[PDB]
C-alpha cells in the first residue's frame, strides 16, 4: 500500500492540525460559556416541546431578517422519547424584544400531509424533520431549507425546499401552508455519497455513518448556494483502508505522515478512520431552487471524523467563514475524548474556496460534557451581525436529569469575536436565550 499525496483540489481537515486542538483548547478564549441551571426558562409557547436544532430566517447575506415587524426562528422540536415526533417549528418574536417570553409559536411548519400532496416521490419515505436553513427571498417569501429523513429506507437523507406561506394578524403570524415543496439533492455517489452506497456496503452495520443533511442557503455574485453535511464521493477522496496513505489528510511532513500513519495503522480506532471521510459540500441552485451544479466540497475530513454537522457559511467584513459542529466521541484523534464537542471553523477570501484553519488548527468552540455541569448546549451557530466584529452564538440547552416541566430550549447566546483569522469567545457577552442580534 502506496502513499500518495491528493487532494483533489479541496481543502482539508488534517489530523496534525487536529493534534494540536487538545492542548489549545484548555485556554478559555475558545470555550462555551457555562450557564447556570437557576438562569434558564422553557420556551413559554412551546406548550411543553423540547426545542433543539434551531435556525433563523436570513437575509441573503446571512444576517437576520425582519418579517412583517419579527425575527423568525425555525426549529426541530418533539420528545426525547420518541423520535419519529420530530418536527419543525416556526417561531418569531418582534424585533426590539430580546425575552425568551416575546417567543411566539405558530406550530409546525408542515401537516402531516404536506409531504404527500407534494410532487415528489422522496418526500414520501420521510419519518423525521431535520435541520436546514431559511431564506427572506427578494420576493418577499420564506424559503425554507431542511434535511428529509427517512427512517424507513436505511437513513436516506435528502435536501428538501419548500415555501411557507404565512399570514400576519395584528397580533401574531400564521402558517398557512407551503408549496414549491419538493426535493434537491440526494448525493451522486461520486462527489457526495448517496444511501445506495451506504445500503450495497450492509448499511448500519458496517459502522458507516451516512449523512447528507443540514442545508445552510448562502448567495454570491447572483448565484444561490447550499452548503450542507455530506461525505466523500468516489472521485474525490472517498472512504476505505487506502485513505489512510493519502498525505494531503495528515498534513505538515512527510515525516510526520510516516509517524502518525504507522501509529494509527495499530490503533483500535484504526478502522474508524478508513470510514471517516465526513465533508461540507456544495451545490448550486437555479432561480427555482431546484438543482443546478453539484460543485465539489468545501472541505473534507477524511480519517479524521465521518460527521460534521450544521454547515454554516457567511462573508463577514471582506472575508468568508466556514463553520461545522462536530462530536469528539465520533473523532480519531488523540488527545480529544468523548467528553469534547466542538465548532470548528475556516477561512477564505472567495467563498468557493480555499480555506484555510481558523486559530491555526479549526478550533472555534469546545464544550464540555462533564457530568457534574448540570446543563450543556449543543448545536452550536454563528448568527452573522450587521456591524461589528462580532458573531452571536445560538445553541439549544438541556439539563442534566429529568423534570416533566423541564425541556430543551434556548441557550443563553453569547459573542464571539472574528477578526482576520483568529477568533475568540467574547468574556462578558450573555445575552438572552435565543437572542439573535446583539
Ligand atoms: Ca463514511
Amino acid at each position: 500500500q502506496k502513499p500518495y499525496k491528493e487532494t483533489y483540489g479541496i481543502s482539508h481537515i488534517t489530523r496534525h492540525d487536529m493534534l494540536q486542538i487538545p492542548e489549545q483548547q484548555k485556554n478559555e478564549k475558545y470555550q462555551v460559556p457555562e450557564f447556570d441551571s437557576s438562569t434558564i426558562k422553557n420556551i413559554s409557547s412551546a406548550k411543553g416541546l423540547d426545542v433543539w436544532d434551531s435556525w433563523p430566517l436570513q437575509n441573503a447575506d446571512g444576517t437576520v431578517a425582519n418579517y412583517h415587524g419579527y425575527h423568525i426562528v425555525f426549529a426541530l422540536a418533539g420528545d426525547p422519547k420518541n423520535a419519529d415526533d420530530t418536527s419543525i417549528y416556526m417561531f418569531y418574536q418582534k424585533v426590539g424584544e430580546t425575552s425568551i417570553d416575546s417567543w411566539k409559536n405558530a406550530g409546525r411548519v408542515f401537516k402531516d400531509s404536506d409531504k404527500f400532496d407534494a410532487n415528489d416521490s422522496i418526500l414520501k419515505d420521510q419519518t423525521q424533520e431535520w435541520a436546514g436553513s431559511a431564506t427572506f427571498t427578494s420576493d418577499g417569501k420564506i424559503r425554507l431549507f431542511y434535511t428529509d429523513f427517512s427512517g424507513k429506507h436505511y437513513g436516506k437523507q435528502t435536501l428538501t425546499t419548500a415555501q411557507v406561506n404565512v399570514s400576519a394578524s395584528d397580533s401574531s403570524l400564521n402558517i398557512n401552508g407551503v408549496e414549491d415543496y419538493k426535493s434537491i439533492f440526494d448525493g451522486d455517489g461520486k462527489t457526495y455519497q448517496n444511501v445506495q452506497q451506504f445500503i450495497d456496503e450492509g448499511n448500519y452495520s458496517s459502522g458507516d455513518n451516512h449523512t447528507l443533511r443540514d442545508p445552510h442557503y448562502v448567495e454570491d455574485k447572483g448565484h444561490k448556494y447550499l452548503v450542507f453535511e455530506a461525505n466523500t464521493g468516489t472521485e474525490d477522496g472517498y472512504q476505505g483502508e487506502e485513505s489512510l496513505f493519502n498525505k494531503a489528510y495528515y498534513g505538515k511532513s512527510t515525516s510526520f505522515f510516516r509517524q502518525e500513519s504507522q501509529k494509527l495503522l495499530q490503533s483500535d480506532k484504526k478502522r474508524t478512520a478508513e470510514l471517516a471521510n465526513g465533508a461540507l459540500g456544495m451545490i448550486e441552485l437555479n432561480d427555482d431552487y431546484t438543482l443546478k451544479k453539484v460543485m465539489k466540497p468545501l472541505i473534507a475530513s477524511n480519517t479524521v471524523t465521518d460527521e460534521i454537522e450544521r454547515a454554516n457559511v457567511f462573508k463577514m467584513n471582506g472575508k468568508w467563514y466556514l463553520f461545522t459542529d462536530s462530536r469528539g466521541s465520533k473523532m480519531t484523534i488523540d488527545g480529544i475524548t468523548s467528553n469534547d464537542i466542538y465548532m470548528l471553523g475556516y477561512v477564505s477570501n472567495s467563498l468557493t474556496g480555499p480555506y484555510k484553519p481558523l486559530n491555526k488548527t479549526g478550533l472555534v468552540l469546545k464544550m464540555d460534557l462533564d457530568p457534574n455541569d448540570v446543563t450543556f448546549t449543543y448545536s452550536h451557530f454563528a448568527v452573522p451581525q450587521a456591524k461589528g466584529n462580532n458573531v452571536v452564538i445560538t445553541s439549544y440547552m438541556t439539563n442534566r436529569g429529568f423534570y416533566a416541566d423541564k425541556q430543551s430550549t434556548f441557550a443563553p447566546s453569547f459573542l464571539l469575536n472574528i477578526k482576520g483569522k483568529k477568533t475568540s469567545v467574547v468574556k462578558d457577552s450573555i445575552l438572552e436565550q435565543g437572542q439573535l442580534t446583539v
